[PDB]
């Protein structure tokens, strides 16, 4: 995990996140690589760490893809793409 992995996940759903144009197989497997690819624990606690100024990066952004964001790729997570949904005590 890098602040830069976390972008190849809301960089690519951005271009749909910011203005829904489309959701590409890029933003879904980014999303679905840093939910479900992440694999580990640093993976998992520092990706969140990283999600909250990648979804604080939202400049004219729109609330309600960002919830889109998981379920279009097909990643029901616990945790949400709140910019607070508590990184650490995600496990």
């Amino acid at each position: 995990m890098t602040c830069g992995q976390v972008q190849g996940n809301l960089a690519q759903c951005i271009g749909f996140l910011q203005k829904g144009g489309v959701v590409p197989p890029s933003c879904c497997t980014g999303v679905k690589n840093i939910l479900n690819s992440s694999r580990t624990t640093a993976d998992r606690r520092a990706v969140c760490s990283c999600l909250k100024a990648a979804a604080g990066a939202v400049r004219g952004i729109n609330p309600n893809n960002a919830e889109a964001l998981p379920g279009k790729c097909g990643v029901n997570i616990p945790y949400k793409i709140s910019t607070s949904t508590n990184c650490n005590s995600i496990n």
